[PDB]
């Protein structure tokens, strides 16, 4: 329908989400939406299949690459506070990288996966800081800087790591002691403390075994975050219109800058954005493997550009046992967060989210 109100919103959300849980055998999902800036919460199923613990808005889910939006915000915050400038060469912020290829890569290129073909993951044996440093120092670019986007955990991971170091604090400390408290996120973690473990969902693998995230070099930066729908929606609210800390406001704003595009998807810091309104087909294409699995030449921007409020900003994320999606449209006052403890297809996430956002826009 094209009617608004509480009744049609529930009919739509329940009607979209429930069949999807069944189709993909998703044990639990927490959903939260914004309509005209007002929040609505929908919880389904269980966080722990063994115990029967029900999902709530406080259940912690792994959000995979959605973590990169927080990593990017931390990076932006460091930039605002004077740790670095986006056009600085990476090696200006890493002495051990002087003389390497990172003499010719900018901090922005690193953050936006356009440094020149840094891979999706580190090679298998690169699993200590010393080995990581050797890896980057030795790395040889596949493409000229700024020309190709290849989604890469080593890329944005190094950006986060160096951004935090530019303020003289480790990444996890800056995140837990400053960024999350300033955003007012009090139940969001990289390392989940004992006191919060009771709310931590289990993920469920393709083999249907309970699983949680793998530790790793730069895992904090790449996929470190555990959070529930209520905290994640508050982070989304901060991205809709934030009035408070000027520095944090500036940092958030900087994550809405566009640097290049692949098709109709424009890459920012963390967030990837589209026109709004946008068709389901376009949103599916921009979130397809051909854009995330693979290297693509980019449509370059002459200069980075503030993308503004009339955009759909989004990010997908997954781990072995979890599947997350977040999208928001600042000008329209609408948003969706969908957190599940199964890694179910991105196409389904996008189709559900598009249907729900269409109803929220009424
Ligand atoms: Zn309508
Ligand atoms: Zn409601
Ligand atoms: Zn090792
Ligand atoms: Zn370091
Ligand atoms: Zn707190």
């Amino acid at each position: 329908g094209h009617m608004s109100g509480e009744a049609p919103l529930t009919a739509t959300v329940d009607g979209i989400i429930q069949p999807m849980l069944k189709a993909y055998r998703i044990p639990g999902m927490a959903v939260a939406v914004l309509k005209d800036g007002k929040a609505h919460y929908f919880n389904y199923g269980v966080a722990n299949r063994e115990s029967g613990q029900r999902v709530s808005e406080q259940t912690l889910f792994e959000i995979g690459s959605v973590s990169k939006t927080l990593t990017a915000t931390l990076g932006a915050y460091a930039a605002v506070k004077g740790g670095f400038e986006l056009d600085d060469k990476v090696s200006q912020h890493a002495p051990w990288l002087k003389g390497s290829a990172f003499d010719g890569v900018t901090m922005a290129e690193l953050a936006t996966y356009s440094a020149g073909g840094l891979p999706l993951q580190f090679p298998d044996e690169v699993d200590s800081n010393d080995k990581m440093q050797t890896y980057y120092r030795s790395w040889s670019p596949v493409y000229p800087a700024g020309t190709h986007r290849q989604f890469s955990n080593p890329s944005i991971g190094l950006f986060g790591h160096l951004a935090a170091n530019s303020l003289g604090q480790p990444f996890e400390q800056l995140m837990s002691q400053t960024l999350l408290p300033k955003l007012g996120l009090h139940h969001t973690y990289i390392q989940v403390p004992e006191s919060a473990m009771a709310n931590y969902a289990y993920g469920y693998s393709k083999e249907d075994k309970p699983i949680r995230a793998t530790p790793g070099v730069l895992a904090a930066e790449a996929y470190g975050i555990k959070t529930g729908s209520a905290d994640l929606l508050k982070f989304v609210e901060a991205n809709m219109g934030y009035q408070g800390d000027a520095a944090l406001k500036s940092a958030i704003a900087l994550t809405h800058t566009g640097f290049h595009s692949v098709g109709e998807m424009t890459q920012g810091l963390g967030w990837e954005s589209y026109d709004y309104p946008v068709t389901e087909q376009v949103l599916l294409a921009g979130n397809s493997p051909a854009v995330s699995f693979q290297a693509n030449p980019v449509t370059r921007f002459a200069v980075p550009k503030a993308m503004g409020e009339q955009r759909l900003y989004n990010k997908t994320g997954s781990t072995g046992g979890f599947g997350a999606y977040v999208a928001f449209v600042p000008a329209r006052g609408i948003a969706i967060v969908m957190l599940a403890n199964r890694n179910y297809p991105i196409e389904a996430r996008v189709k559900a989210a598009h249907a729900i956002l269409s109803q929220l826009a009424e």
